[PDB]
């Protein structure tokens, strides 16, 4: 039972992938290989944004940085300014999101349905323009703040506090942990709790290739680099491939029911071939991975559909 | 911790509408009228369906209806369809979808998603004529079995044993139930659960303008137009920031009714609401903004 929505969000279910995993049952072949789906879509707005845009909120709230009727300004389109959406509406502030103006119509479509504004920055400028416009944007006016999901700490405290305590309480027999690498906070977050937490935990990042666009699925530019990213943590990243995301994305869907987005797909190529590499080695493993959100948002790329060919050209 | 995806059904939250309810704390001006959201599209496949899918299957297995290596025919294509797609494939059972050959190609895209195989039946006989033709094609082979949604009591059990648990669980103060009638599982199933345990309960449909039905259940039913169903559902994602389907604005407007009835009667109220699924799928209609008379026409 909740007061408010902002409450029901977190606690996520880890569920097992007994026919996609590389080996679920211990065996005269060798240890198990499990994959294990946190299902990031069972949420306030349907992704896993609904913990570090209320955190960040929160946050700035405790800090005193907010006051009634404050607007808030982001420098982001897509999943980020639909969770700051509802959850500004939900306290009382405003939102006016920053993006560049050649920014894919998938990543705006619901923001105005739930309360939002939109600025447009310059193409050429990229996100590093979409930035600078709402810092200075914010310094227009004492009711105007910036949060900055790409160095506020609240993003990766939402996940040292919620995602990672989680995972340790439903898999603490885990030895990898899987997931899209943005604005890192989910890999910084969590990376950070479980290495600390889990002996030998290994932290992998998928990310798309450098080349390709995949604009519907990226919120900022091939080169920038989040002031939240530390290199450190990670064990490693991989590069996934659009065909290969996107083959992972359906192939999740049509094997164990989950509708996921296709970030999800590149997530799960990596924590295949992760699951590949310990199957070959004989070695135990207990792969949990982020399912950031589902499928529907993304169906009007035509991905889901015909040939991955087509879904290919289409991103 | 879930071995099976199937088992992360069901324990919905239901969550308070403050911004939207006519009255949320007892006042000065009388006591609260409060609305609660069951958001059933927290659901596997992000609806109510996923219930009494599950629950039909088990219900067909304990009866001997399905056994190893079997296939279920649903003559469906919507929510349910989606629904059974899923639970069959982690049963382990392949599953058929016989639909119109005229089926929009957004639900039938969804349901090859899913692993549907399809069968098309002509687009003439609509739905009657797809049920017809998914009968005969189970009377060709045992293994080969229709489940039969509006017709069979697990789909009510399902709302027996999981909506009306969990709604006492998390409101023992309510005082009216409101949701959809459609197969009308979900009303009678927990409208008797309901009134089981809690007295003097309310159970209220919402239905568009002009079985499992048991004509006893309801205490109230509100037919429901286009233009306000389209106009809560609106309300209900700008104010409450819950992106929510067409069926829910029904809801939410018969839930709003009762709830001002209340309030001018000066009684307590606690109104709980089924959120039946997301806004995902009515988005194309356009429904979500703009013209309210092109949202009537878009359907
Ligand atoms: O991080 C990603 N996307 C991502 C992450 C990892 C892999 C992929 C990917 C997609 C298609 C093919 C290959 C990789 C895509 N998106 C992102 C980043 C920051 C954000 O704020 C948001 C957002 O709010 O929507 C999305
Ligand atoms: O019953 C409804 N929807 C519903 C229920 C009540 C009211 C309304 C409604 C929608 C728009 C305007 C007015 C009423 C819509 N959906 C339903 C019923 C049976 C089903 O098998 C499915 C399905 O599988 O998708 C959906
Ligand atoms: C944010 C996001 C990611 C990346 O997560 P970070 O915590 O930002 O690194 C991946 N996929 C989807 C759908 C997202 O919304
Ligand atoms: C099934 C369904 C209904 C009606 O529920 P019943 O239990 O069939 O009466 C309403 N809305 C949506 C979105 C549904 O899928
Ligand atoms: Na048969």
């Amino acid at each position: 039972r909740y007061d408010s929505l902002l409450q029901a969000l977190g606690n996520t279910p880890l569920v097992g992938l007994q026919r996609l995993s590389p080996r679920w049952d211990d065996g005269r072949d060798g240890p198990h290989v499990r994959l294990w789906a946190k299902l990031e879509d069972r949420n306030p707005t349907g992704s896993i944004k609904d913990r570090p845009a209320v955190r960040m909120i929160e946050q700035a709230e405790a800090d005193g940085l907010l006051r009634p009727g404050a607007t808030i300004l982001e420098p982001t389109s897509g999943n980020t300014g639909i969770s700051l959406a509802m959850a500004a509406r939900l306290k009382g502030y405003r939102l006016i999101c920053v993006m560049p103006e050649n920014t894919s119509v998938e990543r705006r479509q619901l923001l105005e349905l739930y309360g939002a504004q939109i600025i447009f920055s310059a193409a050429e400028g990229g996100s590093n323009t979409a930035v600078a416009t709402a810092k200075e944007l914010a310094a227009t006016n004492p009711s105007w703040v910036m949060l900055y999901q790409y160095g506020n700490p609240a993003n990766t405290d939402s996940h040292y506090c919620g995602t990672g305590p989680e995972l340790l309480a439903d898999l603490p027999e885990i030895t990898h942990f899987v997931a899209g690498l943005g604005t890192t906070g989910t890999l910084m977050g969590t990376g950070r709790f479980l290495r600390e937490h889990v002996a030998n935990v290994k932290i992998v990042a998928a990310e798309p290739r450098y080349g390709e666009g995949v604009y519907a699925l990226r919120n900022m530019d091939e080169g920038f680099v989040p002031e939240l990213y530390d290199p450190e943590i990670l064990t490693a990243r991989y590069s996934v491939g659009a065909v290969d995301a996107v083959r992972r994305t359906r192939e999740l869907v049509h094997t164990e029911g989950i509708f996921a987005g296709i970030s999800t797909g590149a997530v799960l190529h990596a924590a295949l071939g992760v699951g590949a590499g310990a199957l070959a080695a004989g070695e135990r493993a207990d792969i949990a991975l982020v399912v950031a959100d589902a499928g529907w948002k993304y169906l009007s790329t035509g991905a889901y559909a015909g040939s991955l060919d087509d879904a290919e050209t289409a991103l």
